[PDB]
């Protein structure tokens, strides 16, 4: 099966569409991460995106992984300090320097 994604600016996965080009599945995001909005054309097909907010997998567990790190959409903070110290800035656990509708982390480090 082809699973087509199509993102917005900062790679969240909004829509999926088949080799068709018919809708599979739709998702819309808090700023921060959450999971907004969420539908598709049959249960057990959705169940298989696993890529969604920011180009990045959540896990079963809630948390995306990023490369160095794991992100907690639910409060909009690293669940550990940045490996990399400063690299950016003293607040070694604020995400995308609390801009997330305009800037994204490749890789949490």
């Amino acid at each position: 099966q082809l699973r087509y994604s199509y993102d917005n600016l900062i790679g969240s996965s909004q829509l999926e569409l088949d080799s068709e080009g018919q809708i599979i599945s739709e998702e819309e995001y808090y700023p921060y991460g959450g999971t907004a909005l969420w539908a598709a054309r049959n249960q057990t097909e959705a169940s298989y995106k696993t890529i969604r907010y920011s180009g990045k997998e959540r896990d079963a567990t809630g948390l995306y992984y990023y490369g160095y790190r794991y992100y907690q959409p639910w409060i909009g903070r690293w669940l550990s300090s940045d490996p990399a110290g400063t690299i950016d800035g003293l607040n070694l656990y604020r995400m995308v320097r609390n801009n997330p509708v305009t800037l994204l982390d490749p890789d949490g480090l």
